[PDB]
């Protein structure tokens, strides 16, 4: 392409329906300058190893020909074409006996280059749902070959599987190339012991059209198993060591087929290597493997004689009684009898989503969590309206204020606590939330790489939660030291979203940035105070603050008016971050006590940010000051309690308030910015307007 | 070897929790009827489901019901193959593993059960058929080996 340009678009038709260059003698069938210039053209076009090249030197002009018009023919057409085979039709050149016997190299070699031009124009097709099912079909057909009966045809498709595998990591954890996989090694496993001397060595697979030709030999059926049964170990660990819920819960589903079950007392190691891999913490697999069984037999006996009404009312009931094995088994029959339908019936979908939140308990949480992977895991084409319900159950729970959202009580003062009313801790209770988020986090990982509709979703929820009111008693956020777990966690998942490449745009990462550091200096806007939790789940808050710290600080990305503005809050963030994690790492074990210690990495980092900004001088220091009270005057007023050692921060915020006193009211230390003019010096009685301020202790 | 480990643990609980569904609403007689329905049409899926049931009904009652224990164990009597025998050997295994007190009367009806197969020449007890010589069989009836069979 390169005369009438309608031509070129002719040959492409032409070539989009064009049959194969196929033969029976072959060679027999078919100026020293022009052999040398095609030669030429031909290594420079196909760019071989120096043996193919030697081997190509020795042609005719009828062979080069030949092997040009297979390289256009098949490029056009893969180029050009639309049928689901694609790249499958060049294997049809390998199973033609009269090229297999001339004096190969030259067909892989060309074929090489057409199965790259086919993955780099695949690579950037679009993120829709049928491609993946176009990929799964081509790594299934990869996988079948892979044992061929020839010798250079298993290793070219070993590399081509190592290649389309290492180019597409999310088809690892698919949920029908595991399938495939370990069905073919039954059927080898079942060919390996058949009495040698019987006749037919064909063999079929179940539910993929396919059929496998073995050797005669014993030696040879032995190798052959032996070296099939590595890749799958080597990809299974591999999976795992990713994304082990997902594989999990896939071979769990697996496990249950009742074809299986029959030829159980057989050999049948397909069933042998599942469990083998998934033992090489097995209670709650065990457990979730049984009851799913079990709840499917009570609800298919059941069916046996429309009937949600039952189940929704045992439901209800249960929930009204306040029963927990009730709800647990009402919740499993709904589920079991949801996944074995032939329509959606949304109704019973809403029940199952909204069901906990009548029930805001750790055991509900843990039962609908784990009907709700069943469930994924069960059903196909049913995630987005699942995750729109989800959405909706979350976005309701904001509203009400249940739990992380909830309100603010204020405490006792034990300076003027001897009235009837002691004082004592009343921190809140956020268990739900912290396993939400872990739930949420997963499947965000999975729907990053898998689609590109449930982005949309987690953009919408995330934006709607947050807000930008840092202030005094405003914030859509409970501000207690007892729940900064989820609250940096979420905040964490924010920014693992904003780094990952995938909002297209570039108004709406401005917004959420914005969000994001609005409430990460929210939090910041009141008296320090020491955590209450238990031993136990305090090393897990300063693991994620020292996670959300490093990923805070690898963020580097009119513009010099933003830049600025964004640097500059970034720094102050780091530093009162690294300041917090400090104090909350000092409270936790008093002696040093090197056996007990932490992650090491981050810990060199934090501590070397703290030399540094502990390094600085008092100017550049005294305008901080200033963009705090930019910000907001509160978190100015509370600065001096995270202590700095330098006056400097006193003279300016006392500065700052005798300025204007009347925008800080907040009774307890801001008075004490103010109250004094001069300590001793006993002057300049102006400006002292105390009538509107609060009420301090006595 | 662990295969059959998962099938028979997969296998109780699921037929366990069919019949608890199925009990929610006598009711042997469908059972039997199945199980004979089973056996006249020589139906290998639905015998393994009815004998799974049948077991699974008995485990969990509060009397011994001869009559079922009399249909188990004469069972696979009318189905000699090896299927069968596979299928009885592990629902006698789960129910004497389940039910307390309940050895001897399986076991003399087990007995029971074996001397009727001895005494109508089943199997290893089958009469003998002589085969045919080499020297003098050039007819139609030509030598062919014909062994018995005697899997179960």
């Amino acid at each position: 392409e390169g005369w009438p340009e309608e031509w070129y678009e002719g040959v492409c038709e032409i070539a989009t329906k064009s049959p194969l260059l196929t033969f029976e003698p072959l060679r027999s069938v078919l100026t020293p300058a022009e052999l040398s210039e095609l030669r030429s053209t031909i290594i420079n076009l196909l760019d071989p190893p120096p043996e193919v090249s030697a081997l190509i030197n020795k042609l005719d002009f009828a062979m080069s020909t030949y092997l040009l018009s297979v390289y256009r023919l098949e490029y056009m057409r893969v180029l050009r074409s639309t049928d689901p085979d694609r790249f499958q039709v060049m294997f049809c050149y390998f199973e033609d006996k009269a090229i297999q016997k001339d004096k190969m190299q030259c067909v892989i070699a060309v074929a090489d280059k057409v199965f790259d031009a086919f993955l780099n124009m695949m690579a950037d097709k679009a993120k829709t749902k049928e491609n993946e099912e176009e990929l799964e079909r081509h790594a299934q057909f990869l996988l079948v070959n892979f044992n061929h009966i020839h010798k250079r045809i298993r290793r070219v498709a070993d590399k081509y599987l190592s290649g389309l595998v290492d180019k597409f990591p999310h088809l690892l954890w698919s949920g029908t190339v595991l399938k495939t996989m370990l069905d073919i090694l039954q059927t080898l496993s079942l060919s390996l012991s058949a009495d040698i001397h019987k006749d037919q060595p064909y063999y079929d697979i179940p539910d993929a059209p396919y059929r496998i030709t073995v050797p005669d030999t014993y030696e040879a059926r032995e190798s052959i198993v032996k070296d099939f049964a590595a890749r799958c170990g080597m990809i299974l660990q591999e999976a795992m060591k990713w994304a082990p819920t997902v594989t999990k819960s896939h071979l769990q589903e697996y496990l249950n087929k009742h074809q299986n079950w029959v030829s159980g007392l057989s050999q049948h190691t397909g069933l042998a290597m599942a469990t083998e891999s998934i033992l090489h913490d097995y209670s709650n697999f065990m457990a979730s493997l049984n009851l799913r069984n079990r709840y499917a037999g009570e609800v298919y006996g059941m069916i046996r004689f429309d009937l949600n009404k039952m189940m929704v009312q045992d439901l209800h009931s249960a929930l009204d009684r306040s029963h927990p094995q009730h709800y647990t088994q009402a919740m499993f029959k709904l589920t079991a009898m949801l996944i074995s339908s032939k329509d959606c019936d949304p109704q019973l979908l809403h029940h199952l989503c909204w069901g906990p939140l009548r029930m805001f308990n750790e055991h509900g949480m843990e039962t609908a969590l784990a009907c709700w992977e069943w469930l994924l895991a069960g059903k196909d084409g049913v995630e987005v309206p699942f995750m729109r319900e989800m959405a909706g159950a979350w976005h309701m729970t904001v509203e009400q204020k249940f739990g992380l959202f909830s309100a603010e009580i204020k405490e006792a003062d034990p300076l003027a606590a001897s009235e009837a009313s002691q004082p004592k801790p009343c921190p809140p209770e956020v268990t739900p939330h912290y396993i939400w988020i872990d739930f949420l986090v997963q499947r965000f990982e999975i729907a990053k790489y898998c689609s590109s509709d449930q982005v949309e979703i987690f953009s919408s929820l995330l934006q709607r939660s947050m807000s930008l009111n840092i202030g005094g008693a405003k914030g859509s956020m409970n501000r207690h030291v007892a729940a900064i777990g989820p609250r940096f966690k979420l905040l964490t998942l924010g920014l693992s979203l904003l780094h990952a490449d995938v909002v297209p745009n570039a108004t709406i990462r401005n917004v959420l940035r914005e969000k994001i550091y609005s409430t990460a200096f929210d939090y910041f806007s009141c008296p320090p105070k020491f955590p209450t939790q238990g031993e136990k789940r305090l090393r897990e808050d300063i693991s994620i603050m020292i996670k959300f710290w490093t990923a805070m600080f690898s963020d580097k990305k009119r513009g010099s008016q933003l830049h600025k503005y964004y640097m500059k809050r970034r720094t102050l963030l780091l530093s009162l971050l690294a300041t917090e994690i400090e104090r909350l790492i000092t409270w936790y074990n008093p002696l040093s006590a090197p056996e007990l210690e932490l992650d090491q990495a981050g810990e060199n980092s934090v501590a070397n940010w703290r030399s540094k900004y502990i390094s600085l001088s008092e100017k550049q220091w005294k305008d901080n000051v200033n963009l705090a009270w930019s910000i907001s005057p509160y978190l100015a007023v509370q600065l001096p309690a995270r202590f700095k050692n330098t006056e400097a921060i006193g003279n300016e915020v006392t500065r700052l308030v005798r300025l204007d006193p009347g925008a800080v009211s907040d009774v307890p230390e801001a008075i004490k910015f103010l109250v004094t003019w001069h300590t001793i010096d006993a002057d300049a009685p102006e400006l002292s307007h105390v009538l509107c301020w609060a009420p301090t202790d006595p």
